[PDB]
């Protein structure tokens, strides 16, 4: 059985990932197992965190070792609030409160351009001194709406307007949103490889 | 017409850009051309530095740029010398002595595993703010000789062999090297990208 180590410790992420590969002899740790602490995000891209993240549980348990790093990017706003998606409407802040920042961003920028992306990038390291890690870069392109709709999903998602669905992320189905999601075509590219190794 | 700085000081790399993107409406100007310094190099894997690069032409210039990190990473030696290709014995050694080292630390290894392989990774940068810069990684998988033979390439060529084709990565025709190398496959991937935006 090849063990890999998640530095993530999201429940939602071990499970949609466990799901992901049920039919592949490989079990996922969370790094919490091995008593791995949290490691500083300092990088100015998702890939760079990612990797940063991914390093450093495999430096610490001696097992390969997979990480994530994802944001919202707003083109009329220069790809903020990018690594700083989580940061963007300062500490102890709610998703409610980042929501109202990003509105209040594009509001000011008056910028017609409401185009918009999230971005799932995953790291995949061999161990802490691999230079060539796995990459899967997820993309999801949408539109940010002038009002939050929608009782689903987390963050950002109910000013994420999906021009193919006519609905925002919040507004979609869960299983419809993994499915298409940033993090869905991430997992499905990491999937693919994995299955064909 | 779309204006992109290569942060590359090697007119190989250059030509062989042109020559890939002949049909599409983009130059690639050299960060020469801008007076660039050369930046250092600290990540542990390719596409780090890539970005470094890539992020430091895009800021010094103004324009989106595109960088590569290129290394060989041998099995035996655990991914070495992986980011240090370039830096291997000394950062003044001649592609020869580079050769050399490598073939000396692999019979100290004693590992009847020579699997190696090339790797080519490419970071295109809006500018230096971008979180998700396009990543293409190239993989050219081999085995390391264990005496140099092949009158073309560079670098680590000559003990790069390639069981596709029963021969060294030096003795191959440059075009055909070109066409399969971790470089060729790269740029593909890049060309891809670029045309279909
Ligand atoms: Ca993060
Ligand atoms: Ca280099």
């Amino acid at each position: 059985m090849l063990e890999i180590v998640l530095a993530s410790q999201n429940s939602s992420k071990l499970a949609e990932m466990q799901e992901l590969l049920r039919d592949l002899e490989i079990k996922f740790i969370p790094q919490t197992e091995f008593s791995v602490p949290d490691i500083e995000e300092t990088g100015s891209t998702f890939v760079e965190n990612a990797i940063i993240k991914a390093r450093h549980a495999a430096k610490q348990t001696g097992l390969p070792a997979l990480a994530d790093d994802s944001g919202l990017t707003i083109a009329a706003l220069n790809s903020a609030p990018g690594v700083f998606s989580s940061r963007y409407a300062g500490k102890n802040a709610t998703d409610a409160e980042r929501i109202q920042k990003v509105l209040e961003a594009l509001e000011a920028a008056d910028d017609s351009d409401r185009s918009a992306s999230f971005h799932c990038v995953i790291a995949l390291m061999e161990n802490e001194n691999d230079p060539a890690p796995l990459i899967c870069h997820g993309v999801w392109e949408g539109e940010i709406a002038r009002e939050p709709r929608g009782k689903n999903g987390f963050g950002y998602d109910p000013i994420f307007y999906v021009p193919s669905h006519q609905r925002t992320a919040a507004e979609l189905d869960p299983q419809e949103k993994n499915a298409i999601s940033h993090r869905g075509q991430a997992l499905e590219q990491l999937s693919t490889v994995l299955t064909e190794a």
